[PDB]
């Protein structure tokens, strides 16, 4: 089981850095089995679902960064719009390193 204090801070901090603090009592993490995918948003219930499957290889950056991901697809829409790649790489200036390790862990065992 991932520790919820650090899904509850980075999930509070990266609310704040994305300026959506108004949202903040209706977003929601849950953890379950996912297939064909590492995360996903439910647009409608404000919940982001994060492949029980995959978290236990994840790192807290790596974590930040889906999370990130996830609110970006909450704020901006469907497609990666300009907005939303500029505010990804403003958040991680890593983001080439983060998305490498993180297909390595997807590889698994
Ligand atoms: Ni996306």
């Amino acid at each position: 089981m991932k520790d919820r204090k650090i899904l509850n801070e980075i999930l509070s901090n990266t609310i704040n850095e994305l300026n959506l603090n108004d949202k903040k009592a209706n977003i929601k993490i849950k953890i379950k089995p996912l297939k064909r995918k590492i995360a996903s948003i439910s647009l409608t219930n404000k919940t982001i679902y994060i492949n029980k499957n995959i978290l236990p290889y994840l790192s807290d950056e790596e974590i930040r960064f889906i999370l990130a991901h996830e609110l970006l697809h909450l704020k901006y829409g469907k497609y990666h719009i300009n907005e939303f790649e500029e505010e990804l790489l403003f958040l991680f200036p890593n983001k080439e390193a983060i998305l490498i390790n993180l297909i390595n862990k997807l590889h698994q065992k």
